[PDB]
């Protein structure tokens, strides 16, 4: 008799405009849907406990770090009859963080690559600018030429150091402290005078408006920037590269806090997300690949056929995933990132 409620916490710009409304119309459940613009906000609230959320959207990486902390509770697959729709390849990658896929429902995934302005890069570096390579943004001679049109990096040491280590021919997940303080920091300090800022969201609208011409960014965010520029009929042409040397893949997942009050409603929402049209519609709006293999044909051609959103087998084989480091490396990385950004 009483109203059924559900509290969700997700990234901004990571659902379709009508997803929640459609769910409410179909199920009668009241949804309170809150958003963050950085996962540091989510992670800080989960670690503090008693969030009031029934569903949250962490990284598979963070989820691994909190598996022993009891932040999350295992998902009851009997309430998720469309679980069979999830792509088995992605389930296996997520399971590196969540054995036997016990706690997390893969949601969307993408890569950390290069977002850029096509016209500005070709004006500055020529028609043969190496947009297919990390050389575009990790060679100082190129960044010096791009300095004035604006360069940004993510403010994310784990991802940036891993990208740098892969580029140098080191283990992207090296456990050697000297790899970070030595060769990775050396390259970063060479590049640093040419970097306008380190920020993990300002780069989206700056790419869309023409204010930055190259950025390390998350694929779907860059594709959103490209679409925003198109809708603004502003002439700006943004693209994204998964470079030929490889790149980091990441997997955002739905998970259920251990103190969730509205569990039946949360399962209804997850099984709704597993219906192929629901997550295909989300992908159509947010320009991220969903993790549902049944959904892929339903995604619009512009999105499904974009190999920087849905990469093919050869590109997938070049992606690496982040591993959890020992605390001693975590601290070396954080210390070194502060040095890089300082100067
Ligand atoms: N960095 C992640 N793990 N996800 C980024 C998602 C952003 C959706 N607007
Ligand atoms: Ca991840």
């Amino acid at each position: 008799a009483e109203q059924k409620t559900l509290h969700i916490y997700n990234w901004s710009d990571y659902i379709a405009p009508d997803t929640v409304a459609n769910f409410e119309k179909e199920t009668g459940i009241k949804v309170v849907y809150d958003v963050f613009d950085s996962n540091e906000v989510l992670e800080g609230k989960l670690m503090a406990g008693s969030t009031g959320f029934d569903l949250v959207v962490p990284s598979a990486y963070f989820l691994e770090r909190q598996l022993t902390a009891g932040v999350f509770q295992p998902l009851d697959k009997s309430k998720l009859p469309e679980w069979k729709n999830l792509d088995p390849e992605l389930l296996k990658l997520v399971a590196k963080h969540d054995p036997d896929n016990k706690f997390a429902m893969p949601y969307m995934w993408a890569t950390t690559g290069i977002g850029y302005n096509v016209d500005k890069v070709k004006a500055v570096l020529g028609e043969n600018a190496p947009v297919d390579s990390w050389d575009l943004i990790l060679k100082p001679e190129n960044l010096e030429k791009l300095k004035s049109c604006g360069v940004s990096f993510l403010d994310d040491p784990e991802e940036v150091f891993a990208t740098v280590l892969n580029y140098l021919g080191k283990d992207p997940n090296s456990t050697k402290a000297d790899d970070y303080t030595g060769p990775a920091t050396d390259l970063l300090l060479k590049l640093r005078p040419n970097i306008r800022y380190f920020h993990s969201s300002q780069y989206i609208n700056d790419l869309a408006n023409g204010d930055i011409c190259v950025a390390i960014g998350w694929a779907g965010d860059v594709w959103q920037a490209s679409n925003r520029a198109k809708e603004a009929k502003n002439g700006v042409n943004v693209s994204f590269s998964i470079p030929k040397e490889g790149a980091m893949a990441f997997f955002d997942v739905f998970a259920m806090p251990a103190d969730a009050k509205n569990k039946d409603e949360a399962y209804q929402f997850l099984n709704y997300l597993l219906r192929p049209d629901v997550v295909a519609h989300i992908s159509d709006h947010v320009f991220y690949a969903n993790a549902n293999k049944a959904a892929t044909p339903l995604v619009s051609a512009e999105v499904r056929e974009n190999p920087g959103i849905y990469p093919p087998a050869d590109v997938r084989a070049k992606l690496f995933t982040l591993k959890v480091q020992d605390p001693k490396i975590d601290r070396v990385r954080t210390r070194a990132w502060t040095k890089v950004k300082s100067g």
